[PDB]
C-alpha cells in the first residue's frame, strides 16, 4: 500500500508553498484522505478504491495546469459507471471535500498569529492572522484617536451586534454530522500535539478512522426535503456546540482587555452586547411550507431548548453557590422559598436547608425552569397544558432577579471574586440568550398585505386598496390607525393565502413578545406598506407589536428609500409607535438580481448615506440590517473590513447581520472560530462607531455613478434584453432540476424577474460560472479606462485607500477564485444547443476580461494574491470539487436525453437522481458562499 | 331512542314500545338536556347606556340624545352593515361591564339552555333592535 505517497505528492504539488511554519494543511488533508480511501476499500473494495483515486489525481492535476485532457479523462470514467458505482463515487467525494473542510478548520483555528506581518492600515483588517484583536483595537482607539478608556467602555455597554441565523439553502447539515465533524477536528488536533504518547497516538488514530467510517456510513437523501421545524433544530445545533459556552466566554476576556488599558469596571452582565435571531420558522416569503403552526411549533421549541440548557447549568451553580454569609435581602428570601413544599436534587441533597441561603434560591429557580420546559412541552405536543403560568418564568426579569439577588448579596460580603465567576456566566448567558435563545423574526411579500387589505375593502363597499395611489392608501390607512372602531371580523370572505396572513398574526399574538424581533416587508416600496403592517397587527389583538422593517429590494425601491422612511418619521402616530428607533433592511443579492452587483453595491452606500441624514432629521436611531450577499456576510477576516468600510454613522453601536447557512459551520463549528467570530464582529462595531472610513472624494463619487450606469447596461442587457438567454439559462445551469429536485422551496413567485435571487446565484454557482456575482463589472471598467487614461490610476487608487471598494472588489475576486470557464464550457459542450455555443462563449469571454480588469483593478497578477492562505485552501476544495462538477454534468446529460445510450462498466462491489443530488449539495458544500 | 322505537314497531312490539321507551321519548322531548330554558331580562335603559358610551367613544353623538327615528336610522345601518362595532379598547363602567358580559355568557353556552331576551321597560323599536344588535356583536 504505497498508494500513499502519490496522494501526497499531488498534495504537496496543490498546495506548493507553506504560508507559514505551523502550516499543517497539506498533512492534515493527507492523513484524513489516506485514512478515508482505506475505509472506501474495506467497505466497497479494492477497485472501487482504486478508480476513486485514479479521478482525484486527475482533478488536482486539473486545478495545477488546467489543462482539459484532464477533464476528459475525468468525464471518460464518470460516464462508464453504472448508477451504483456513480452514487458511491459521489458519495466519496462528497465526503472527501467535506474532511478538506474539517482539515482547513483545524488550520485556520490553531495558526499563530504574527504581529510582524502587519502594516499599519486598515487592509491587515481583511485577513484573520492580521486583524485587529479586542486590546488591540482598544489600543488603536487610544493612540490614533485619543479616545480616553472610559469613552471605550460606555461606547461598549450600549453596543450591540445582532446576529441572524438563516436556513441554508441547501443541505441544512444535521446535527449528528455537525457533531462527527467536531470528533473529526478534535482528533486531528490532537494527533498533532507535540508532547503525545503512542499509545495516546494510536487510540487516537483509531477513534479518527471509526469517526471518518461513521459519517461515510450514513445516509443523507431520504425521508423528507426536511419540515421547517426540522431545519430549525439542525440551525440551533451551534448553541450547543460553541455558542452557548462562548458567549461567556468571550464577554470575560473583554473584561480583561478592559483591565489592560485601566478600566476596573466589568461589561454589565445584562449589557446586550450580543444577541441571537432566527428566521427558522418566520420567513414565509415564498414559502407555503411555513405555516402559522410552524411558527408557534419553532417558538415553543426555542423556549424548551433554553429552559433545557439553563436546567442543566444551573446544577453546577448549586454546587458552586455554597456560602452561608449573606445579604439581609437575600436571608428574608432564603427563610421565605423554605416556607413552601425538592424533587430535583435528591441525588445531591434530601433537602437544601437554611445556611445555604444561595442554594436555596437557585433551586427554587431550577425547580421553575423545569416546570417552564415541562410547560412549553405539553403547549407544543397538545395545545394545552395544566402548569400554572405562575409556577414558570414568563419575562425575563422574573428569572434574573433572584440571580441578580445573589450577585448584590454576595458583592456585599466581599465574594465578589466568587459573584464573578459561575454566577457571572449564568447572568451574561441569562441576558444574552434571554428565555429563546433566538428571537423570530417574521418575512412576508408586501402584495400579500395588499392583497388581504384590499378583501377588507371591498368587503366594506368602500373600493379596492389595491387601485388606490400611494397618498389614497396612506391617507385611508391613517383614518384607520388613528381610530377606535375595529376593522373587520369572522364574516369576512378570506381566500387561503388571506387566511394565513391573519392567521399568522393570531399566532403572533398568542406568544409571548420575548419571542418575537422583526416584522420584516419583503418587496417593500412605499410608506403603504408598512402602515400595512402595523395596521394589521393593532387590529389582531397583538398587544405587544412588533418593530416593522421594509426590505428595499429593486434599485428604484432603494433610490425611493429615504423619502419613504421621512414620510414614515414624519406622520405623528407611527413616530410615537416605534419610540425613537427604526429597523431598515436591505438585500445585497436581492439588489444584485435588479441591476448586477456592482450597481446594487454602489447603490447600498448612498442609500445607507442618505437614510442616516433621515434619521438625524428627526432624531431617530437608524438599524441597518444587513441581508444575505453582503461584503460583511463571507466567512472570516474579511468581514472585519467590510464592517469598518460601511458608510459614516450607519452602525452606531447597534449591528445587526445575516448569518448565512453556508457559512454558519465555518464561523461557530469550532471553539476558537466562535470566539473569533465574536471578537471581530465586536471590535469592528465599536471602531466604526468612534472611526468611520474616509470620506469618499468627489470624483470616486462621480465615477462610480457612471460605471454604475454602464455596469446595469450590460447586465439587463444580457439577463433581462437578449431573447435566448433564459434558454441558456435552462440549459448550461440545473436551475430547472433544482427547483423540482427537493432543496428549500419554491424558486419562482414567468421569466428572471419572479426568480428567487437564491437559486439565481444557485444555479450559477454550480457550474463555477458565477455570472450574477461579476456579470457588469467588465464593461464599467473598460468604459472608465477607455473614457480617460488615468482612470485606471484612480480605481487603483480607491482600492488602496477606500474600504468600501477595496472590500467590493476583494469579494468579486474570491468569487472569481472560485470560477473556472473550462468547466463551464463542459456544461455547455454535454447541455447545451449547438446554435446557443456562441452565446455562451461570449459569456465566458466576458468572464474572462472581468476578471482580468478586476485584476488590474487590486494591482494582482494573480487572484488572492494578497491573502495566499484563502488561495490555498480554496485551490485544496477546488481539486474535490471539480470531480463533481464533471459527474454532475454528465449526470445531467443521462437525465434530460434518454437518447444518450453510454457503454456501461461492470459494477465495483459491496437511481441517476440521487448522483445528481449528492454533486448538488457537494459543490455547494464545497464553493460555500460567493454573492 | 327513535332507532329503538322505529325497531320495536318494526316486529309488533308496538306495545313493548309504548312503555318505559315512550315515557323516555316524552321526557326528552318535554325537558330537552336542560329541564327548563333560561329567560334573560333587563332594562331597555342599561342597553341604551352601552350604546351611548360606544356611540360617544366613537364621537357620532350620544344615542341617548337621538330622536326615535335617528336611534332608528343608525341600527339599521349597522344590522346591515359589514364592519363590527366595538372592541376592547372601550371605557366600560362597571354596569356596561354587566350587559357585554351577559352577552358573553350567553354566547359561550349550547342554545338549548336559553329562550327569550326580555326587555324591560320596553317602549320603543330602537328598545329591541338595540339588543337585536348587542347579540349580533357580541358574537
Ligand atoms: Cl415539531
Ligand atoms: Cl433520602
Amino acid at each position: 500500500l504505497e498508494k500513499m505517497a502519490s496522494i501526497d505528492v499531488h498534495l504537496r504539488q496543490l498546495v506548493p508553498g507553506k504560508v507559514s511554519e505551523d502550516d499543517k494543511l497539506v498533512e492534515y488533508d493527507a492523513l484524513l484522505l489516506d485514512r478515508f480511501l482505506d475505509i472506501l476499500q474495506d467497505l466497497h473494495g479494492e477497485d472501487l478504491r482504486e478508480t476513486v483515486q485514479e479521478l482525484y489525481e486527475h482533478s488536482a492535476e486539473y486545478e495545477g495546469k488546467h489543462e482539459p485532457k484532464k477533464l476528459e479523462e475525468l468525464g471518460s470514467v464518470l460516464t462508464s459507471l453504472d448508477p451504483g458505482d456513480s452514487i458511491v463515487i459521489a458519495k466519496a467525494f462528497s465526503h472527501m471535500l467535506n474532511l478538506a473542510n474539517l482539515a482547513e478548520e483545524v488550520q485556520i483555528a490553531y495558526r499563530r498569529r504574527i504581529k510582524k506581518l502587519k502594516k499599519g492600515d486598515f487592509v491587515d483588517e481583511s485577513s484573520a492572522t492580521t486583524e485587529s484583536d479586542l486590546e488591540e483595537t482598544f489600543k488603536k482607539l487610544v493612540g490614533d484617536l485619543n479616545k480616553s478608556p472610559e469613552e471605550i467602555f460606555d461606547a461598549l455597554k450600549n453596543q450591540t451586534v445582532d446576529l441572524v441565523l438563516t436556513a441554508h439553502p441547501t443541505q441544512s447539515v444535521r446535527r449528528s454530522l455537525l457533531q462527527k465533524h467536531g470528533r473529526i477536528r478534535d482528533c486531528l488536533a490532537q494527533l498533532y500535539a507535540k508532547d503525545i504518547t503512542p499509545d495516546d497516538k494510536q487510540e487516537l488514530d483509531e477513534a479518527l478512522q471509526r469517526e471518518i467510517q461513521a459519517a461515510f456510513r450514513t445516509d443523507e437523501i431520504k425521508r423528507t426535503p426536511p419540515t421547517p421545524q426540522d431545519e430549525m433544530r439542525a440551525g440551533m445545533s451551534y448553541f450547543h456546540e460553541t455558542i452557548w459556552k462562548g458567549v461567556p466566554k468571550f464577554l470575560r476576556r473583554v473584561d480583561t482587555a478592559l483591565k489592560n488599558i485601566g478600566i476596573e469596571e466589568r461589561v454589565p452582565y445584562n449589557a446586550p452586547l450580543i444577541q441571537f435571531s432566527s428566521w427558522m420558522g418566520g420567513d414565509r416569503d415564498g414559502n407555503p411550507r411555513v405555516t402559522p403552526e410552524v411558527t408557534r411549533d419553532v417558538c415553543l421549541l426555542a423556549r424548551m431548548m433554553a429552559a433545557t440548557m439553563y436546567f442543566n447549568q444551573i446544577e453546577d451553580l448549586m454546587f458552586e453557590m455554597s456560602m452561608w454569609r449573606c445579604n439581609d435581602e437575600l436571608r428574608a428570601r432564603a427563610d421565605e422559598v423554605h416556607a413552601n413544599s425538592a424533587k430535583h436534587y435528591i441525588e445531591f441533597w434530601k433537602s437544601i436547608p437554611t445556611t445555604e441561603p444561595y442554594r436555596v434560591i437557585l433551586g427554587d429557580v431550577r425547580d421553575k425552569l423545569y416546570h417552564t420546559r415541562e410547560r412549553a412541552h405539553q403547549l407544543l405536543s397538545n395545545g394545552h397544558s395544566d402548569v400554572p403560568v405562575e409556577a414558570t418564568f414568563i419575562n425575563l426579569e422574573q428569572f434574573l432577579e433572584p440571580l441578580e439577588l445573589c450577585y448584590r448579596s454576595l458583592c456585599s460580603c466581599g465574594d465578589r471574586p466568587i459573584a464573578d465567576g459561575s454566577l457571572l456566566d449564568f447572568l451574561r448567558q441569562v441576558s444574552t440568550f434571554g428565555l429563546s435563545l433566538v428571537r423570530l423574526d417574521i418575512r412576508q411579500e408586501s402584495d400579500r398585505h395588499t392583497d388581504v387589505l384590499d378583501a377588507i375593502t371591498t368587503h366594506l363597499d368602500i373600493g379596492s386598496y389595491r387601485e388606490w395611489s400611494e397618498e389614497r392608501r396612506q391617507e385611508w390607512l391613517l383614518s384607520e390607525l388613528s381610530g377606535k372602531r375595529p376593522l373587520f371580523g369572522s364574516d369576512l370572505p378570506k381566500t387561503e393565502e388571506i387566511a394565513d396572513v391573519l392567521d399568522t398574526f393570531h399566532v403572533i399574538a398568542e406568544l409571548p413578545a420575548d419571542s418575537f424581533g422583526a416584522y420584516i416587508i419583503s418587496m417593500a416600496t412605499a410608506p403603504s406598506d408598512v402602515l400595512a403592517v402595523e395596521l394589521l397587527q393593532r387590529e389582531c389583538r397583538v398587544k405587544q407589536p412588533l418593530r416593522v422593517v421594509p426590505l428595499f429590494e429593486k434599485l428604484a425601491d432603494l433610490e425611493a428609500a429615504p423619502a419613504a422612511v421621512a414620510r414614515l418619521f414624519s406622520v405623528d402616530w407611527y413616530k410615537n409607535r416605534i419610540n425613537g428607533k427604526q429597523e431598515v433592511m436591505i438585500g445585497y443579492s436581492d439588489s444584485g438580481k435588479d441591476a448586477g452587483r456592482l450597481s446594487a453595491a454602489w447603490q447600498l452606500y448612498k442609500a445607507q448615506e442618505e437614510l442616516v441624514k433621515v434619521a438625524k432629521e428627526y432624531g431617530v436611531k437608524l438599524t441597518m440590517f444587513h441581508g444575505r450577499g453582503g461584503t460583511v456576510g463571507r466567512g472570516g477576516g474579511p468581514t472585519h473590513l467590510a464592517i469598518l468600510s460601511q458608510p459614516p454613522d450607519t452602525i452606531n453601536g447597534s449591528l445587526r447581520v445575516t448569518v448565512q447557512g453556508e457559512v454558519i459551520e465555518q464561523s461557530f463549528g469550532e471553539e476558537h472560530l466562535c470566539f473569533r467570530t465574536l471578537q471581530r464582529f465586536t471590535a469592528a462595531t465599536l471602531e466604526h462607531g468612534m472611526r468611520p472610513p474616509i470620506s469618499p472624494k468627489p470624483e470616486w463619487r462621480a465615477l462610480l455613478d457612471e460605471m454604475a450606469v454602464v455596469a446595469t447596461e450590460e447586465y439587463r442587457s444580457v439577463v433581462f434584453q437578449e431573447p435566448r438567454f433564459v434558454e441558456y439559462f435552462r440549459l448550461a445551469t440545473p436551475e430547472l432540476e433544482y427547483g423540482r429536485m427537493n432543496i428549500g422551496s419554491r424558486p419562482s413567485k414567468g421569466g428572471i424577474e419572479s426568480l428567487r435571487a437564491i437559486p439565481w446565484i444557485f444555479a450559477w454557482t454550480q457550474t463555477r460560472f458565477h455570472l450574477p456575482v461579476w456579470l457588469g463589472f467588465g464593461s464599467a471598467i473598460r468604459h472608465v479606462i477607455e473614457k480617460d487614461v488615468r482612470n485606471l490610476h484612480m480605481l487603483q487608487d480607491m482600492y488602496q485607500h477606500w474600504p468600501f471598494f477595496r472590500v467590493t472588489i476583494d469579494l468579486i475576486e474570491m468569487v472569481f477564485a472560485k470560477g473556472d470557464p473550462g468547466i463551464a464550457a463542459l456544461y455547455d459542450k454535454l447541455l447545451v444547443s449547438e446554435e446557443l455555443w456562441p452565446f455562451g462563449e461570449k459569456l465566458r469571454a466576458n468572464f474572462e476580461e472581468t476578471k482580468k480588469l478586476i485584476l488590474q483593478t487590486a494591482g494582482h497578477k494573480d487572484l488572492l494574491e494578497g491573502d495566499p492562505y484563502l488561495k490555498q485552501g480554496l485551490r485544496l476544495r477546488d481539486s474535490y470539487i471539480t470531480t463533481l462538477n464533471v459527474c454532475q454534468a454528465y449526470t445531467l446529460k443521462r437525465i434530460r436525453d434518454p437518447s444518450y445510450h453510454v457503454t456501461l462498466r461492470p459494477h465495483i462491489s459491496k437511481g441517476l437522481e440521487d448522483t445528481l443530488i449528492l454533486t448538488m449539495k457537494g459543490i455547494a458544500a464545497g464553493l460555500q458562499n460567493t454573492g
